């Protein structure tokens, strides 16, 4: 009769499944609609949900993926955040060896993306100051005109550059805000949601 | 047509809604067993989710005065948890307030868990050897000839005395577990749960 126990951790796993796809639809359509204290509060969420999980789908994985990815773009300007155990890599850094990492279709719009995440990296840096640090990056990273252009860039101390105006903050999220929307669109179906948004259809 | 953001809003409310009663029920189960670890983790998860709701029913704040219940009793022995905004209560003290607070039956096993909890908070401050600390939770909590015996054992100090060993820790810990089992039988039909069973009894 010890079985019973067994099919509890099982009927939980299910459940924490269900939660941790709930917790990526929120976490993406939080960081689509600018609601940063929604983004915050989910992350904390679904990172407490992951830790009490052992098995994990290829497809959990890439979800995961995602929403690490998401996590370190909102927190790309934050030069003191550590994501990784080398204490040197920055936030945008981190973001792009995920980007490269996750299991999915190399698009334009996938190497637009990187891109402007490696422009980001460097101009973050040029921004504060820390021009040793745009420098680090550079080298870390780092098409071959594209590359002279930058290091001309960080030599020449000119943090409020044109090419970072033209390959802005804000051009880099309006790019990864419409990649969350195909993902979004993707995981609207999910158990959790698709329950739920009946319900709420129910009492219309 | 910004409907769309309220009906998605709702919707997570739902799911939170959900995910807390699941929470829950896997918090009270893993106190029971004695999985320290997953309730660790658990408890964990359930913070996190209750930051991300706003609404509460009764029910809910029901069950979330359980879970914050079953936490202090845990953390019964850590003399270092500071559970209140008064720095001076001591856990078992904070886990009393709440059982007094919580819209329950008062039957027997009621007033059971209660007296033995109050034992406890004492006890517990003699064995650690502060003495005078158990001085002033008697004098925060405190039947006559009750409250007469545990004054002459805090003066004696004699921790080591056999009306704790009578009224000890582990009788505490097994008649709260009884409680925890008639809440699991209640919580056992939420929507989770339920559909979680369903997925893994449907794979046998
Ligand atoms: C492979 O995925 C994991 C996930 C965890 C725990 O979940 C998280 C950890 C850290 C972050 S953050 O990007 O650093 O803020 C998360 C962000 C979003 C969602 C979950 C996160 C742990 C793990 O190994 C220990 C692996
Ligand atoms: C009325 O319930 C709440 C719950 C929270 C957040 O949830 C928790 C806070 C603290 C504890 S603990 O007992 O201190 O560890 C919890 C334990 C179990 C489950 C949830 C807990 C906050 C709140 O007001 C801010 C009110
Ligand atoms: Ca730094
Ligand atoms: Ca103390």
């Amino acid at each position: 009769e010890e079985e019973d126990a067994g099919l509890v951790a099982e009927a939980e796993a299910v459940a924490a499944g269900w939660m941790l796809d709930f917790l990526c639809l929120s976490l993406c359509r939080a960081f689509r609609d600018g609601r940063s204290e929604d983004f915050r509060r989910t992350r904390n969420s679904a990172e407490a949900i992951i830790h009490g999980l052992s098995s994990l789908t290829a497809c959990q994985l890439r979800t995961i993926y995602i929403c690490q990815f998401l996590t370190r773009i909102a927190a790309g300007k934050t030069l003191d955040a550590q994501f990784e155990n080398d204490e040197r890599i920055t936030p945008l850094e981190s973001a792009l060896m995920i980007w490269g990492s996750i299991e999915k279709e190399h698009d334009k719009l996938h190497e637009e993306i990187q891109n402007l995440i490696k422009i980001q990296a460097i101009a973050v840096c040029m921004e504060n100051g820390n021009f040793k640090e745009a420098e680090e990056v550079f080298e870390r990273i780092f098409h071959m005109p594209f590359k002279s252009k930058l290091l001309m860039i960080i030599s020449q101390k000119d943090t409020f550059h044109s090419f970072f105006q033209h390959f802005s903050y804000n051009h880099m999220m309006e790019k990864i805000k419409s990649y969350v929307n195909y993902v979004l669109s993707e995981k609207s179906s999910t158990f959790l949601m698709k329950a739920a948004a009946k319900v709420v259809e129910s009492k219309r």
